[PDB]
């Protein structure tokens, strides 16, 4: 039978977004900080990867009190990192190589530094309401005592209730006392989200990554007979009042009604992807909540329509070092068994708030994890460095950037994750003409990084490679899918598609050797053919797996090509 | 091509296994009190159903404090229930219609009106290490001001430690006071339970329901420099020291140990049926786990064998009247994703120790949960009024007799604790009592729908829960149940379709909506199903008949709606 033929996805269906950290990622002028003109010049490296998008963490005007989550200028860029003209000049750059650029930025707060809260805190007209501003709770026990408008606790510890002088009034910070709530029930903070994003889009950015949108929206006043009302008491004795944990969310996480403004997001880019033809522009949005929570961020059953997607954390939350091959079935389950009908599937092993994946889980099993990203269904994201296994680099104390002591100081900061990218075995491993990055160079760089990968017969980065050309094939944009565990060990991930080529992930994601038969795969005919092997596999690419019984080693996957279904 | 022969498994493998709970099943003797002689005049009813075995709840010599689960003597049948000549006429009369009859057996604790009990406690030779006695705590704060051994909590409330004026110990209960836990450390413990099993296999009991393993051993205080350690604090403010849920059970219940006497009783069983050989006598275990440690029950990675299966009570304390069909799917596959290889899957949707499955769902859903538990690979398992779709019955605080709702609870929070409602007496009939006993005085009041709700109607009428139930548990003999792959996803929140497929064998669909409310779903989407297909089964509210033909690919379902279509073999 000749192959059947598949209707072309839209870009954002089936693409490889790579997370770019840009402090690390390519330091074009000799400060140890990575920049946009670095990026420019390694555009190629996506093409080279097979990445289809790239996302930048925020590279917006910030004064780096969170590191570019508060920011003072939603409308130019941070200097350290370069140029509105460098930024444009990324955006022609990368539309010539075919790829996709997406901006990071936090629908729901500012810098106190920002022009917003400047005039809001001197209740500017049309700015006065812009936050989230109230009075003291009475308190007419001790009248010289200020109480704050409610127990709500911060995500950074303390109250999310900050004093103003300037205004005599408390404002919201669900963040750092300097990232300021926006007031998402006022028509002109809904305004201006439109107008940044039209003015991003307009520059020619294809979407966006949106930050921390659980917390857009807090209890109304006015339905808690005019005051904010109390988070219920979580009871856990291990939580002091100043401590995250101590409350419920109940009235500051989750509201019904930040669904709505994420809807009406949607709607806006589907006017703008309308009246401006060319590549549809996306939304994903970021947030971490209960399965019923996040998959509201597609839509709804009454028909509306959210986010692209919402991002899949389950690979971070409830994937570890300590998961069988029955937990890694029952995980990728999860998305695939509650996502809505139509919804688009993606998967993430890391960021730059954990560890590097071949930290996170072992060594051995880089290869068989990027195979997991690349042959499920949809999308799949790649963390900066993921695609040569970068492993955590050693921060001492006295070179953290994200400062807690220097006895525990490692248990808290999120820098080894952060190091710079290892282009090659030059000075910083390639990453700077300069000795002081801004982070330390991981010491492992001369055995790790690109330049050797692509020199070497085998390495993560030719797997990877292989893994993105393979998802051009119609069973990786079209197939079905079978994943079940065959042992505590091993399990299978099987794409078939009537007509075309089979592709069957194994993985013993375990520390022991394991034999598994064969003839428990669904849609595998023997023999089939090697396609990737891990890089300590005893099986080349184009190897013959002949025998129905087969021995996996600690750590090792294979991508099986079999004859069509 | 003609259909392929399948090898005929074992009886065990795919049995429906039917809960009786004797005290609420059939009162032959006016006493308002289920008896053996009721079950015995009944048996015919398993064989109608089309149930392959039954487990009854405990019919030991008992006090009847946990109303059966506190033996006196576990060599002999509660008076209330009859006698041993009773039991052995149950037996013949089931083994005659093909019925398999397992026990309960409560190997965790005796009564403390059991011979073991008072000769512990009297401290005879042999006996006075047969359950865990402990000394006081010393107190050096103020010496001899008397501390339990540890912060232990009873299920059933209180410390789980009980002072004894006579032995100037404390005794351990994990359960009732009157409920003494065993000593699994002692030998002469772990020899009893064999001589247990032994007496009750050679009457011809075709195995056991084992009752409470996850608490079978605590922690040795050889580990602990000679004391009973406190169990973690939970942490949780709503629990005070005396309140289940105060403590996390880190050294009470699960231990690692209580598997290594799983895995010898099933050695001593097997040894058994190859001497013995007729039909494999079994072992199903009781426990309410985690995931890992109820799959531990089945065996290790070692190769260790423990029971036929642990009890799959996913139906009970995972999906709810508040699940979604993507919430039936995830649950339903944890057991499949978890379970070993070769391991035989279980469904549980009910028992005498938590609410009827109707009321836990609703009234609209007892088709699709019962098509559901049969439709599923392995062994269905249905508990005493499921097959008729039994509401739990209203008990007052004043009717109210089960010791876990007496000691955890008072006249306004009862209800959260009580297990009497799905202990109420079975629906027979429309007669006096529902046909259970021929006097209005029953043990526990007769639940107030039985002239809407009993068998009789329900083999009358033309439509019914029971007609579906027979249906269901006849279409098992089909190959496509017996040794058919399974396919299970969610069409939409509302819609799930579970498909049994067979090469050669006809192929059987599954699709229930479990919302409140119509759904539309495109059964082009369902693998394996070609159109037109034949309604096997329906929800007694369906629109469709058994033999309605399903010709559209777009199928509108009710709320609760479910349907099994009988399609064409892949
Ligand atoms: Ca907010
Ligand atoms: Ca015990
Ligand atoms: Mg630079
Ligand atoms: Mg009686
Ligand atoms: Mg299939």
């Amino acid at each position: 039978p000749p192959p059947t033929e598949v209707i072309q996805l839209d870009w954002w269906k089936n693409c490889v977004l790579y997370q770019i950290y840009p402090r690390s990622f390519k330091d074009s002028d000799g400060d140890g900080i990575g920049d946009l003109k670095g990026i420019i010049s390694e555009l190629k490296h996506f093409v080279d990867a097979g990445v289809d998008a790239i996302w930048m963490s925020p590279i917006f005007e910030s004064p780096m009190v969170d590191f570019g989550y508060d920011i003072s200028n939603f409308y130019d860029i941070h200097y350290e990192y370069g140029t509105m003209e460098d930024f444009e000049e990324l955006l022609d750059k990368a539309h010539e190589l075919g790829l996709k650029v997406l901006l990071d930025f936090v629908p729901n707060h500012a810098s106190n530094e920002s022009e917003y809260f400047i005039k809001s805190e001197a209740r500017e007209p049309g700015y006065e309401n812009f936050f989230i501003w109230a009075d003291p709770l009475p308190n007419p026990e001790n009248p010289g005592v200020r109480l704050p408008p409610s127990n709500w606790v911060s995500q950074f510890g303390g109250s999310a209730w900050e004093w103003s002088e300037k205004r005599q009034q408390y404002y919201l910070h669900q963040f750092a006392i300097q990232q300021v709530d926006f007031d998402f029930r006022n028509p002109a903070v809904k305004q201006e989200m439109f107008n940044i994003m039209k003015f991003w889009l307009d520059k020619g950015a294809d979407g966006f990554r949106l930050d921390a949108l659980p917390y857009l929206i807090e209890a109304d006043p006015a339905d808690h007979e005019g005051r904010y009302p109390d988070d219920p008491l979580s009871g856990l004795t291990q939580f002091e009042s100043h401590q995250l944990g101590y409350t419920i969310p109940l009235y500051t996480k989750d509201l019904i009604e930040l669904y709505d403004v994420v809807y009406e997001w949607r709607e806006f880019l589907d006017e703008y992807n309308k009246n401006h033809g060319g590549d549809t522009r996306v939304v994903f949005s970021e947030g971490y909540a209960n399965v019923s929570m996040t998959m509201l961020y597609y839509g709804n059953e009454d028909g509306a329509i959210g986010a692209h997607f919402p991002f899949n954390f389950d690979f971070i939350t409830d994937l570890s070092s300590k998961s069988n091959a029955r937990d890694f079935v029952y995980i990728i389950l999860r998305w695939l068994t509650y996502m809505p009908y139509g919804g688009i599937p993606n998967w993430v092993f890391g960021n730059h708030d954990n560890n590097r994946m071949p930290t996170r889980f072992r060594h051995d099993m880089v290869d068989g994890l990027n195979i997991i990203n690349m042959l499920l269904p949809g999308v799949a994201v790649t963390y900066q460095g993921e695609e040569i296994g970068m492993r955590d680099g050693y921060v001492s104390w006295e070179d953290t950037v994200d400062i807690g002591d220097p006895d525990t100081y490692h248990l808290y900061s999120r820098d080894p994750a952060r190091t710079p990218y290892h282009w090659d075995n030059s000075t910083s491993a390639g990453f700077s003409t300069s000795t002081n990055t801004w982070l330390p160079v991981a010491e492992d760089y001369q055995e790790i990084n690109l330049a050797k990968q692509k020199e070497t017969a085998r390495s993560h980065f030719k797997n990877y490679q292989a893994l993105t050309k393979l998802r051009k094939q119609a069973t990786l944009s079209h197939g079905e899918y079978d994943i079940r565990a065959l042992s505590d060990r091993t399990f299978y991930l099987v794409r078939s598609l009537p007509t075309h080529d089979t592709y069957v992930l194994l993985f013993n994601v375990s520390e022991r050797r394991d034999t598994v038969d064969l003839g428990r795969v669904p849609h595998l005919t023997l023999p089939a053919t090697v396609y990737v092997s891990s890089i300590h596999s005893a099986r080349l690419a184009g190897h013959e797996i002949t025998s129905s019984q087969l021995s996996l080693e600690a750590g090792e996957a294979l991508v099986l090509k079999a004859q069509p279904i």
